[PDB]
């Protein structure tokens, strides 16, 4: 027999989880990856909350009116294991950790000797903006540390398509006027 | 008397719409509204699932274990209320409802006479760079349909914090070599 008691506790717990992770500033990495995990448990404690239920139902002997609906739940958990094994995919293709911890559609990636840079992004745009100097590589917000030059050559990676963006002008504090600071352009490539 | 149903009911209406929640894309306005839409039914069903259940232990009569668990789990949805008025007096602030549908944790905004831009923005940096013309203004692949203008100064929003920042040097098509694309400078004014 499965006592109703393993159910509420499991439930109370999805519900501490769910709440603690929904109020997590996202500014600072390790904010970043914490939340996530906080996610990654929350979600199992879900399928807790449901195949302890459905077991429940299997005691109960009334799956007529619920199996769709629980079929309907694992198809959906289907899909999102899915989504992080291409997530994971991701991870290795640009070889970061970065896609993991964010949500971006989009991650402009660059290799270099010493280190992969790998940024977000939200959508496809024919030009892509790069700014270093305070000495880091910040897009819209996202901010990696300095470690190499930049290439000339940098792609847009998402879960099926990749782009390809190439340098075209780099500006300068005197053609711009702002101090210690630098400004590449990168456009995209239609071949 | 309270049937145990009405939680089993409930709980799986909640894993229905999170696992429904967590595989929408975040591409296009309607997608983001619709997914966000979702996750508020679900805060909804959560309360449902605790409160319940709650319920369910005054007729047990065993709250002495979860009753500091019950606390903390209301406490966090408190914050979490007060995180949505924030949202919603951030929403007045920059007269726009794109804040309800990003989560960034800043916001570019300005206003015209039949417009007010808000895009979304990450972490506040020392420069910021707009891009106009495919015409649009995208910052860091968040995209804004063009109406008018930009004007010299642009507000950086957040929930307690407001910056400055001013319009410094202007790239055309002829000094970047990008056809149908201009690029706008701002700095942050420090006074």
């Amino acid at each position: 027999s499965l006592p109703f008691g393993w159910l509420i506790v499991g439930v109370a717990l999805l519900a501490v989880f769910q709440s603690a992770s929904k109020i997590i500033t996202l500014k600072k990495r390790w904010q970043l990856a914490l939340s996530k995990g906080v996610h990654f448990v929350c979600n199992l404690l879900l399928l807790f909350v449901t195949v302890y239920s459905h077991l429940l139902l299997v005691a109960a002997g009334l799956e007529a009116p619920f199996l769709y609906l629980y079929a309907l739940v694992y198809f959906l958990q289907s899909i999102n294991f899915v989504r992080i094994i291409m997530r994971l995919w991701l991870c290795w293709k640009c070889r970061s950790k970065n896609p993991l911890l964010y949500d971006a559609n989009y991650f402009l990636c660059w290799h270099t000797n010493c280190y992969d840079y790998c940024i977000p992004y939200n959508s496809v745009t024919s030009s892509i903006v790069i700014t270093s100097g305070d000495h880091d590589y910040q897009i819209g917000g996202y901010t990696e540390k300095w470690e190499s030059g930049v290439k000339d050559c940098v792609v847009l990676h998402s879960y099926f398509t990749s782009d390809y963006y190439q340098l075209y002008s780099t500006q300068l504090s005197t053609d711009t006027g702002v101090e210690h600071v630098t400004f590449f352009i990168y456009n995209k490539i239609v071949d």
